[PDB]
């Protein structure tokens, strides 16, 4: 649809990105201002077809991970985390199938819960 | 935690996964039967931790388009639908920024909707 | 306005065209119905300017000749009824004259309808 | 489908564009607007058929933009607005595919209008 | 921060430019003074994120010096004033130095004012 | 008037730049506080003239970005927020066109305020 504001959310701090750039196929994001600079989540979201109808979609979330410097006192930013979501569904694929998909690998995270959250690693 | 069997879902029809493999930072799942073999979707699941403590956490679920061949009646399968959940969280992450990226980069499906579900390129 | 969906007809089978891409100055179009070779109608939209104030806007509307064939949901094409509309307005031209002059050459399919719709005449 | 006088207008304003000339495969209209007589509207409308039955028309229809100098009391032609309307048919199109495919095209000014009549650009 | 027509105002006669197009990472606007169509102010405004938070913001207000021709009575365009803003602001830049930068450099003005308004020099 | 002390400010934080050189038709500035690296705020004035009328002014405003650090006093300066505007008013320009030139372009910061200050949106 026509690229809007979307509301990345966890339960108690939602995040509001706003469309800062792109191209044909992409469409990045940025949080509008947490604090700083360089301590704003993006959300760079790209989609492409191949040969087939093989809707190769794309995602990357990059939250980084701030904290203080009290001996300058200057929210510096020590890394990220990096999440990529590809999806690639088939040109044979119906779309109840597409739909079946898509919602089931992302319920992974109620099922699978604890080592992603924890990152524990499982035995 | 000890591996075990999980029940993804979309709300309506869940799938039951068993471990029928796998190694170490590696676990394999398939569904226990659906109709038939190569008919049935898998959540290869792996981690591992590189020089840092990058949590390097990876999915894949991959569901396979089942369809009727009627000049034979032989339920063949034509492709595979494909979702990649790449997870990367680095050494110096806090407890709950790990939470925090992994929630957000998950509600995308919640927000970014009409584009994955669909399948639809935004303009 | 907006990159929207248009509703392009002929007063008596609309056919709905949801942009597809493009870029700047450009903008494609095509319709929901599904196919391997010629999906289905192609407005492409490319307005741009020039040295002085000469908007050079263009056009081009392809809608695929197309029989479905029996037995397979190929829909098979057979060719396409091109229709291109280049427009040159000047810088000179004040916007009631600009207006004059597209919706003059936008109804000569009402004054030179025969030679158009039947393609024949002219004696 | 005789050569005679055509009566294009824009709703306010007809104009009555008259043979004069072009021969087997084209016709030239022009409309009088007398003193100056090349400050007027043109029609230059051909056609043909190529080595199969791919019938291809082609319209061009030109307003100048006239000024009324006070001063010396002629007319002046600053420039003109052009538009080009191609339309190409091919051997296996059917009788009713083109008008779908004509009258469609020439909706654009219905579907596509604020980029055509004032000027803008999609945004 | 959608895009809608903005009420640029110097105190004495306000101008309302409305959005004509531009895609992602920019917006053009352009006010009616109808008649001519190009002898109106625009506001082209664009903005992209390099590979760091460099958000390069710029600006760009042309407003074309018209002269009303009473002899023909059309409006000519003799040239435009152009008045170009860039913005930099650099990845470790806190949200309140923006501000800060940004409202004191559009506060000249009013400080550097006689020789901006009156085109002087200072001696 | 003459060289003097300006008081660039934004309605909370005014800062005094007195003039540290330039030369004809260049004037530097900075403000009273001393570092290493990056002192002050520094805004360069480098108006000219051209084959017209053209004056071509133009201005930099560069504001540093400073966190001072502990136990030592030399401030450390981490960036800079340039802020270009350049001016280009023809020959044929009125004085009073001119006046409504620069006001209008600096008033763009109460009219496109959210993009400007919190750096986002347009969606």
């Amino acid at each position: 649809a026509a690229r809007s504001s979307i509301v990345l959310t966890d339960g108690t701090t939602p995040v509001t990105l706003t469309p800062v750039g792109g191209g044909v196929g992409q469409t990045l994001y940025r949080a509008t201002a947490e604090a700083l600079s360089a301590a704003n989540p993006s959300l760079s979201f790209g989609y492409r077809f191949t040969d087939g109808g093989t809707n190769r979609q794309s995602l990357s979330y990059k939250q980084p991970i701030t904290a203080v410097d009290s001996t300058t006192s200057e929210t510096l930013v020590r890394g990220q985390c990096v999440v990529d979501i590809n999806i690639v569904i088939p040109r044979v694929a119906t779309a109840t199938d597409r739909a079946e998909a898509i919602k089931r690998a992302f319920d992974v995270l109620n099922a699978l819960n604890a080592e992603l959250i924890t990152g524990e690693g499982q035995w």
